[PDB]
């Protein structure tokens, strides 16, 4: 039984995150638990403050007409429990539920360990005989407890784009709002646990430039090549199959090359030292010790700049 | 209370994907969240436009007769929430729910990293005293937001096969529709992460054709053989037990052979160099360096052609 | 309100699988989604075909007495949605639900990669003042779509044991039916992915019978011993802790022995070649090259026969 | 509306396991699915056998007063479906539900691979104006189908401790019953898969007592030390963080010592053989070959006895 | 229908844990199952003890006004079942539910294997026309069975902060209570399983200070470096991505350095022993054997003190 009116019924929205959690990098989802604030005028139930009852009248949801606000990007329907409906004399309604959804918002892994993200909760509403348009009220959208968790991320700001998006979808017009949760990753645990060890074993790897024993040089270079696949797989595991190239994706693949030519060199510093001309072998081996740790530190700047600097 | 009529009641369908996600290669499933559009004529509730009310009349689902449309290939029942029922004067109904199912459609891993797929949502409807036949209406089936995700895949087109399939199943006739979602995989992340490294360690492996030390030649060939099991298992892990042979399945097994004979050669370039006739050893070792990287590049064409070229 | 009668009320059953899936080897379960067909005579609602209505009368489940059929081997209760109840004039009821359960049926991993299985869905019904006995009607039990999936298995035949099992259980008699789903595994992907590689690395392993360098002989035999634990664990992982011995369980343990004595030999072809009598060392080493690949191929027949041949 | 009476209302209980499953070692839980039998006298509904109806009268649960029996050790509430309520003339009620809970009972991993366990389902009932006391009736508690699964365990006996435990808890008295499920583990698959291989690689490890090449002696002893961490982690993984010491916990740590001194010896059988006095080196190396496999077999008895023998 | 009164309605709370379990370190959650005790005065239902009925009157929840107590830090809504409502003559209510939630409380991994924690359950209540304030009653909050499990932790004490926290949140005042569960970890299983083995392989690692063979010195130092990544990953796995530095996080990274310079030394005790001046090589090698095991034991004190001592 919708509210008879002369024009577009405006419904004022507002979210208040109470709990964030389980941001699943692989899945590209996260779980929220917040307040939802709705508010419209339905003069059909204005009420003679003096003639009866008191200041405001409480209603069971079954009694009044209430606008269906569905979330757009959600897995299964949202999971809500109604907190208070309060009707004011002029015919103004004050709705308040407490929901918990798992929301589906893409991420940009282009700077993976150093990335920043911007999550979206959507909210549309479908119209009938009267057009409905949503809109943000900011005192009910300061939504964010001073206790919002989200392990592994720093939460920067929850806000909404005031102007809504009004498609026509299936011979009826809908109205959509944008709620943005801005977060940056907490990279750090990434250093002592992935970054440094990935370098350490790369340095060791090419300690075999101050060595002459092919045996201890393949035992050296190959054993590290393995420990680095150990890392490649570890990282390529808590990460989805992007169709672009990650930052940690490149410097992990670049490092596959500094193993290939490393193994080239040690193999050539050999079919050149069995060939009776070590004049050259321990001439190449000498350059390696310099061209390697430079071309690395040099390409890492090229790569680093390519991603963040640009 | 079904709609008394002279013939087969036709119910016009239409899906509109709003959200795709969680295509589980192992499981052979995916999760959809879309609009469902139904529409039939039930003259039993034609309504005297002028004598009362307005243009259309809204009903609660409890009030009218509504056709049960069940999905065929789904795990547990579909998970729906009703959006609007609108009855037009002639006795025409306009149904619209918003469901979320996890659908079960097979995939063809024959070209695994370079495969294309075609997912199915099915929709049957069981008849009673009057036969029901379904059918697609295409303005309600343009179903696909310009935001449909599906990580790891490019979505090519959502459509339906207009003619339905009319079995008789259990002393009553049913009618089935085919909705097709065409996708191709985003192979790429497969290259820097699986393909190239699988080659790199294969090349290194047979660097021991320019080497004479059995010790550094088994330390060479065997350590790579291991790093390749590391890859075999990684890949054979995000993939179900097909009864056919994958593409990546072959070139991963072919590569097991280029390790076996590699280890054969180095073992024969030895019980032939301890046997006082290295005339032959460093005669075989010489061919290897050519027959190997050719027979590979050559069989890879044979294999590649066998799968895609045919 | 049960159906007053002179004798055992017979209820005719029939299952029709629509979807099979998620056979969990570890868990020993699988998920089905089928039709359930019930049918009994309840003369209490015979109906004067001519005096009113039509051929058959449809009822809401709340209206009639319906027999509770529970599944015996299920995790939580079954998950059903009712499709049509049709009462015929003589007082005959025609029930039809569509359920989805996850069923719990043991498997026999005695021939693991080459096993055949026989799954069970059970169905009992508890009696009250009148005894209930179930029984199979085969036109409603041809249950199996021509599209039944079950990744990794070939489905051989769905059927039911016509005679039911009538216990007395808790001062009331119950009646149980046996529905059998016969499947054999699709072994294959097991070959290029587990079987062959397990052999390959075993052959390589004992390439060190044509080698004299303890160092390259321990680097040889030990590195493969490792790659085989890689396989042992991979396999012992998608498999439950049977109290019997798997086929792949034996030939994976037998192969642990052909590594132990391999390492024995190479260690004895040494404290016998440092002991100034290689007359014997390269006398033992010679036999190895024959006794090994024979005792293997020979025990594999003994083992293979022991399991399948018997 | 409780049953007015002169004294403690006695409610006769009885469980009948129908399905056991998913005993989660890590979690310390298991999932049951059984019958629950309640039975009390509520004279308030004695009923004149002759004056009306028949032998017994069936009731919907809404109609009579029924005692709330809650399980004590359960995760979320139990999950029940009511099977039959039967009231006898004297005013005796016969309740029967079929529930499925996941129960939380500790285990004793002190003999891990050879342990025996004793699971508990608890059952309390809270009193009001009349005291309630529970108690076991054994014909309704022979609860255990001849088909109870529980993969990996042998089920020894389901029983109940007849005397209940009557606390006063929160200004009201409660009554608690003990149902005991006695199981012992099926150790076996533990042998071919963990125990033997853990020994095999330990023997190999100290094959380097009949060897002189430090290189092949560190390649020998260290490569096995690794394969044993492979096992340590595998086992320490399907097991919770006990604050006591497991059996398999000790003999897995003892074995870490027979690697440490192994590596000590081979390192001392070297800074004593480069030290121009091998008189001693191949004097120590000789003892090792005996003190090792004895001190092992000897401590294993000490340890084995310490755990089981005591 | 709230209780008309002159002032802030006080509602007396009290929790009684019955079951603790599934403290998920990674997730930062735990699962509780306890009693909830509420109690307020609602004179509106005072009752003439003598004129009718008895001492106290039992009510169904539908009948009286009951205050909604929601938990603040919970995933989805709490999961409750009502145990008894008892109204006393003065108009005093006695509520008692039994709930099960999974609670979300942060942890402090700063001393990881030796940490102590303090979990929180929160409880707010929203006011309407009359202000509500909560408060703890301690005879109903002795909440903790003498059987509370929580595998892996010692439970120290369950208590509540008597003074509540009274925000104004969304044009209405709320009142919040603090329930604290104090636990310390059971570190131990951490020693035989992680700590000791991490040291053992570190000692072995630098056994190559009494060795001269680069080959057996890289085979020595590198093979252990690997076994330590085995441990790094094992530990970094049952632990969330803290933005601070764990204790076990440091001494696991410090140990990465005692591998780096270890590998430095052995590589320099070589390009100094091939350069014809071993005067220095076996001069450095000599210091190593002392500076290493001292700088370790020394920094471990610095680190240990830094974390616990401060």
């Amino acid at each position: 039984p919708p509210p008879i009116a002369d024009e577009p019924l405006t419904v004022n929205t507002g979210i208040y995150l109470i709990e964030c959690y389980s941001l699943d990098d692989k899945a590209e989802t996260f779980k929220v638990n917040a307040f939802l604030s709705l508010s419209w005028k339905d003069r059909r139930l204005a009420f003679d403050p003096v003639r009866s009852g008191v200041r405001v009248k409480t209603y069971e949801p079954e009694a009044i007409w209430i606008p269906e606000i569905r979330f757009v990007n959600v897995e299964n329907a949202r999971d809500a429990d109604v907190v208070d409906i309060s009707v004011s004399p002029d015919g103004t309604v004050q709705y308040l539920e407490r929901f918990s959804a798992r929301v589906l918002s893409p991420l940009d892994f282009r700077r993976y360990p150093f990335d920043s993200q911007t999550l979206h909760i959507y909210l549309i509403v479908r119209s009938v005989d009267t057009r409905n348009i949503v809109l943000a009220v900011d005192l009910e959208k300061v939504g964010k407890n001073d206790d919002v968790f989200l392990t592994g991320w720093d939460i920067e700001s929850f806000t909404a784009v005031v102007k809504p998006a009004n498609f026509a979808l299936e011979d009826r017009l809908e109205s959509k709002l944008d709620y943005q949760l801005r977060i940056s990753r907490q990279y750090f645990s990434y250093i002592p646990n992935i970054i440094l060890p990935m370098l350490f074993i790369l340095f060791i790897s090419w300690t075999a430039f101050w060595s002459t024993s092919y045996e201890a040089n393949v035992t050296l270079v190959v054993s590290t090549l393995i420990a680095h696949i150990a890392f490649n797989i570890l990282v390529e595991t808590n990460l989805p199959k992007t169709p672009y190239m990650t930052y940690t994706g490149a410097i992990i693949f670049m490092i596959y090359l500094f193993y290939f030519v490393a193994v080239i060199e040690v193999t050539v510093q050999h079919y050149l030292k069995v060939e009776s001309q070590p004049a050259r072998a321990a001439s190449i081996t000498r350059a390696s010790r310099i061209a390697f740790p430079v071309v690395f530190l040099l390409a890492n700047i090229i790569l680093a700049f390519l991603f963040f600097g640009f």
